[PDB]
């Protein structure tokens, strides 16, 4: 009766209710009905049907999949419960805020889709094990805290600048795993929920990326600067620190080097998207055609 | 001495990935379940059907419907952008954290269906006047204001108890006109549409309200009182607001009374969501059959 009236007297704008009817950036409009319209479950995906395929898998293989999946999940959640929540703040228009609800749900419908294949595929005792290891791992913990260290600050370009780097570049060294299976024609249809996990992905870092060059663009020449040279340098700590993640991983399968080459190759468009030159030279890049393709 | 390295000083249990195969609350799985099933978009709906309708809709009623649904958006405005948001800190699962970034979503789709309508049947004048006159009008500034001084405020319960009342109490003042309208041959596709916002709805304050009870039911004897006390206190001053907010809007129309009663039967339901009796005597709760009818 009285306790709100304080806020009632420090708010003496008005509350705004969203207008679709008018769209100062094409772009938000372009997004949601992209997003949107690419809406899906992991339910609708026969997982069931990798089975066959799950049991002819090695051990080694079986380990290394349980782990960089749960390491994509811990991306998730943190994306969808921390990151696209910590940038409606900023964001410049009403439409960007709808944008960043509907990628927040998505976070969470991808980090779910790692449980629905596990519990479909896995045993009890593996998963168990997979999410203590996430747990534990010091280059899993130490990407997340970097990550998480920025979205709870008070940079609003930063945030932008983790954000897209998490979502365009962090998640590849785990995205090789299911790519290259699925160009053996092993866990197909665990490949099809990564590849609609990728469609979002792709089009979150792009957007995002856009909103931090669109805010970036305002500041002097001199300013513009010095987050360039943030990015790069928060790219460098996140590149080195992935490299031993990327080891621990795939060292005795010995896919390692390749794997490399793709983080490096991810690493170029996640600085693209945010405007920037890419950092790794073509010919340090290559990528197989067969897991190109099975990602497109 | 990295930009991070105090946080990650500041912050020493390890990030934890959500895992679906381990659910403390049952509920959160049911819920998450029911409002993914129930996934949909204003586009589905052939709002254009209605333009022969809403046509014969005479000056004071199509100017009640731009009111009120302006109204309507405004309040899935402030609960996607805003009060599902500030539900997820104090989330006693991560499941419950995932469910509430569906609620977000969903409240944006709620507030952009409005548009979709608008669009598909009102001028741009008519748009921009609804608009304006959502900005002025000061009991619809009111219950917006008392809200969000909650959600930006520091008391997880209270922030639950605002929510469920902005859930299965402030939006009905504006649903009663649709319901109205399509017992009567009256925009019956929009209608479609308001239903699958009270489907939604009416789950997000069951389970927004389920929390509450059992966040309360772990505090002491006197602050189990109190927190009751406060929860009457301001549905009552919500309910005061509301009638006012009712009385511009419908009394030119002359449905008032039949809304009042409406209001009041929504009221009831909002506290039995959060676990206490009604405010109001069942007598006095008796709204058209036509009304609840058309509700089915
Ligand atoms: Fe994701
Ligand atoms: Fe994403
Ligand atoms: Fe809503
Ligand atoms: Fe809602």
């Amino acid at each position: 009766s009285n306790e709100y009236d304080e806020y009632i007297a420090n708010h003496t704008d008005p509350v705004k209710a969203i207008n679709w009817n008018v769209i100062p950036d094409e772009k938000d409009l372009e997004v949601w009905d992209r997003l949107t319209g690419n809406f899906w479950l992991p339910e609708k995906i026969p997982v069931s049907n990798d089975i066959q395929s799950w049991n002819k898998m090695t051990p080694q293989e079986q380990l290394a999949t349980m782990r960089v999946f749960t390491g994509l999940t811990l991306l998730d959640t943190i994306q969808g419960t921390v990151g696209a929540i910590s940038l409606l703040p900023d964001a410049e228009t009403m439409h960007e805020e709808a944008v960043y609800t509907n990628i927040a749900f998505m976070e969470s419908v991808h980090a779910k889709s790692y449980s629905n294949i596990f519990m479909t595929l896995a045993s009890t005792p593996q998963i168990n094990e997979a999410f203590r290891w996430s747990e534990e791992n010091e280059n899993l913990q130490r990407k997340a805290k970097i990550i998480m260290s920025y979205y709870n600050g008070d940079d609003p370009l930063k945030k932008k600048v983790a954000s897209t780097l998490l979502e365009s570049f962090l998640f590849y060294s785990g995205f090789y795993l299911p790519m290259y299976l699925s160009s053996r024609a092993k866990l197909t249809n665990t490949a099809d929920i990564i590849r609609l996990i990728i469609r979002d992905e792709s089009v979150h870092g792009y957007y995002i990326g856009y909103k931090y060059q669109q805010g970036v663009k305002k500041l002097s020449e001199a300013e513009q600067e010095e987050y360039k040279a943030y990015t790069f340098d928060l790219m460098y700590d996140l590149y080195e620190n992935e490299i031993e993640y990327t080891e621990d991983i795939y060292d005795d399968l010995g896919w390692t080097e390749d794997v490399k080459r793709f983080l490096r190759y991810n690493a170029n468009k996640a600085l693209n998207n945010l405007g920037y030159e890419g950092l790794f030279p073509t010919d340090e890049t290559k990528v197989s055609p067969a897991i190109l393709s099975s990602l497109s």
